[PDB]
């Protein structure tokens, strides 16, 4: 019941309690782990209610008080009248900080205090998604010295009017299947892709196309709006060493901002609600560069560095990687445009881990999703164990939209 | 029931029905996930349907699943467990559970290799004398003059618990670790605790940054005894850089032949607690881990210093360069000396075709991530993108606790 974790590097031992308040499914069973698979009425809504605003009450030391017992009887009398209930302004900042708080896949979450909540609960229509979004893109942004944010738009009501961005994330660029056979873009987004350019998007037709927003506002059919490019920052990767590297086309953007999860706070179900906060350069340098399935250029980087690439065990591949990182974080910094890197993001997270440990009891997290994709072993977080588990407030996948929308 | 993984690069999908034949837990539940946790006497009674449930997969495989010779064999093991509440496997039987062992280790990455492997029986060995020789036989013959070959020498089993075969070592071929009174360490930091044991038990340490342990070997739950492995059969490479004339200077060496001897092999409820076993190392586990873990040799501000790498700040990405440099250096330095090594792209990719062939042909492959993904360049390695299903079959290695904080000293 009681469970240790212990950093194999520095033989530090850590006590987990906070794991016996998970209430959510891992997925595993004792019989088989699947911590690698990356997807594994009135009646339900009032115990997770309670729940919740035990927790906040808890937080504020006024549990068990007068306000307590008098806010849980108002949630309780509106749940039974209408079927719901609206948070207060104090319970939404609350839930979505902890949120970040609980989620187990983000190694950045020395931050989770530091959160700007947009409520754009009022939102109705489309067009005031937009605005919300835009107001959002700029105030992260902040000219490059990037502030994490989120918007919360309405919450699920009887789940035929549900606000969704249908995008992936706010910024991300467009893909082409090409008559060569090939893809043009990031392949990542072919299929949304085509779903704007279904919708009438006028697409551009090249390597680094701003996606533009689809907007679901109340269940409705979903409108295309472009984001001004001029909230838009991108930045023109380029090498502190090596002239040619400008020369490979490449750019990013700066402002990584989820925008299709789930925010599940105190029973309710808040399922349009991008956040954003800043980039790890492993991010955008290892995964959306040099996947196979992404822009996929070690090959092109690699000749261009003139490595022997007959055989995998000259590690040309991991050279390139390397030279490739290092143009990603030289690049944002040049800029001035807010990154971390993997050593200095996951020093921050044990120094957040044994926090946790020492305030709260425990820190999920999924070492699966955390330790970095290359270099493993030489961040600290390679070295610790963790413990995952399901906390509430949560971040939740969901399903894509166009699988299940009806038109 | 059936269980689905995907490779999210290639988007193959595999099915696993193997899975509903593990009996054995692993530390997860539904409500907690154990995947990053490093360490998460048999009755009669318990001991019959082991051996019962090994032998059935044993006659299965040979195609003789119900045959009168299997029959036979289940009721000589069940009169001989009644008998003297223990059983011995035939040499057939104990090849195919040390293989199946192999095939059956979820964190290893080198299993497209698994039916090849040589099994020696040591099941005759009475002394540590005797389990020194059996040691050096299987080094030699392992070893090959650098042509490695996967092999596995399996000492007697447990009986009582009292009476265990134990290699103290754990592995064969390792270096010591001095601790100073100014608090640095000499040598291999891993291997400080046992090698304090060894000076203690009478080994005249060389003090140096490389010395090769002797063997502290345990026969029939005696004390155990010291033996210095003939160094003509311990060999070795010296590291160095196909670019960077520098590296060698460095000092650096390492050994050929990798081989664990601290683990359990459980076959048909039988316990191996001595079963040394090796194959060939893959670059990363002395280019990233030996020499580059802080709590190892620790190496990568020296060879930074010598690369004239920006070290101010760590987004210069200079432990990365570093890192890169040194795993080139062991690669080549083997391959130079003709030492069998396998590069993690050469090995993940093999395990991936191994896996897809376990389940063609097995319905699974039991796999864990935390361990099969490289510790450097995780991502451009296939095995980063293949969802695996942990979970634990027999016949298996296991770990076990270090026999000093366990042993019943005789004097
Ligand atoms: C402040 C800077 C932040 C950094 C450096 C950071 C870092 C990261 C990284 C590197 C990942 C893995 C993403 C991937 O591999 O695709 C991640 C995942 C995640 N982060 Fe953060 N994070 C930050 C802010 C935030 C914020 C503001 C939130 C929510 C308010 C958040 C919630 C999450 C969630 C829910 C995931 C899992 C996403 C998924 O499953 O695809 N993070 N974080
Ligand atoms: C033939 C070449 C082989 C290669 C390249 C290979 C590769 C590896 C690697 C890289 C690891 C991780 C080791 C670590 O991080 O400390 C490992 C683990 C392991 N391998 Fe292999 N292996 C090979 C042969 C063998 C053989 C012959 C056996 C047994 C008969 C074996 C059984 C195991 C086991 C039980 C582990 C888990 C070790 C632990 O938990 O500490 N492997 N393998
Ligand atoms: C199959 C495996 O779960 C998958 O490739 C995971 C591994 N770790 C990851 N880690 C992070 N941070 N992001 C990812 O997308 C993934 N992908
Ligand atoms: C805490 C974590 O489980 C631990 O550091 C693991 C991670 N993955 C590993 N993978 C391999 N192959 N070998 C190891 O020693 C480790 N160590
Ligand atoms: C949440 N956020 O701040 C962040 N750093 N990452 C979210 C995911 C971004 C994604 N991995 C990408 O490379 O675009
Ligand atoms: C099993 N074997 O062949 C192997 N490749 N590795 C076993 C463990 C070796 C250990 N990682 C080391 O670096 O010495
Ligand atoms: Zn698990």
């Amino acid at each position: 019941r009681f469970l240790k974790v212990k950093n194999w590097e520095t033989d530090v031992v850590l006590t987990d309690t906070l794991h016996l308040k998970s209430t959510l499914e891992t997925g595993c069973t004792e019989h088989i782990c699947m911590g690698s698979i990356m997807l594994p009425t009135k009646d339900q809504l009032f115990p997770l209610a309670k729940e919740f605003l035990d927790q906040y009450y808890s937080s504020i030391k006024r549990f068990g008080s007068k306000a307590h017992m008098d806010r849980l009887e108002e949630v309780n009398k509106e749940i039974e009248s209408t079927s719901t209930y609206q948070l207060k302004d104090t319970e939404l900042i609350y839930g979505a900080k902890h949120a970040w708080r609980n989620a187990s896949r983000c190694v950045g979450r020395i931050q989770w205090s530091k959160l700007q909540v947009f409520d754009a609960r009022d939102c109705t229509t489309a067009h005031g998604m937009f605005n919300y979004i835009c107001n959002h893109v700029k105030y992260a942004t902040n000219k490059g010295n990037l502030r994490s944010a989120i918007t919360i738009f309405p919450q699920r009501t009887d789940g035929k009017h549900d606000f969704r961005v249908w995008n992936s994330q706010l910024i991300r660029y467009a893909g082409y299947k090409q008559p060569d056979g090939s893809t043009l873009g990031d392949p990542a987004n072919v299929q949304f892709t085509e779903i704007c350019i279904q919708q009438g998007w006028k697409a551009p037709r090249g390597r680094f196309d701003v996606l533009p927003l689809l907007l679901q506002a109340n269940g409705n059919d979903p409108e295309l709006f472009q984001i001004p490019p001029e909230l838009v920052l991108e930045v023109p990767i380029r090498h502190p060493k090596f002239d040619w590297f400008k020369d490979l086309g490449l750019k990013w953007y700066g402002l990584p901002a989820v925008s299709n999860m789930l925010l599940e706070i105190g029973g309710l179900e808040f399922s349009a609600c991008p956040f954003s906060g800043w980039y790890m350069g492993t991010e955008i340098g290892v995964r959306d560069y040099c996947d196979n399935s992404r822009y996929n250029i070690l090959e092109e980087v690699a000749k261009k560095m003139d490595l022997d690439m007959r055989k995998t065990s000259s590690l040309w591949k991991d050279q390139a990687l390397v030279e490739i990182n290092i143009a990603v974080l030289y690049s944002f910094q040049s800029d001035k445009v807010t990154i971390v890197d993997h050593h200095s993001a996951t020093e921050s997270f044990i120094k957040h881990m044994e926090n946790e440990y020492r305030c709260r009891g425990g820190c999920p997290a999924d070492w699966v999703w955390i330790v970095p994709p290359m270099s493993g072993s030489i961040t600290p977080v390679f070295h610790q164990e963790m413990l995952n588990y399901r906390l509430t407030p949560s971040f939740e996948y969901q399903p894509d939209p166009w699988n299940t929308h009806v038109w």
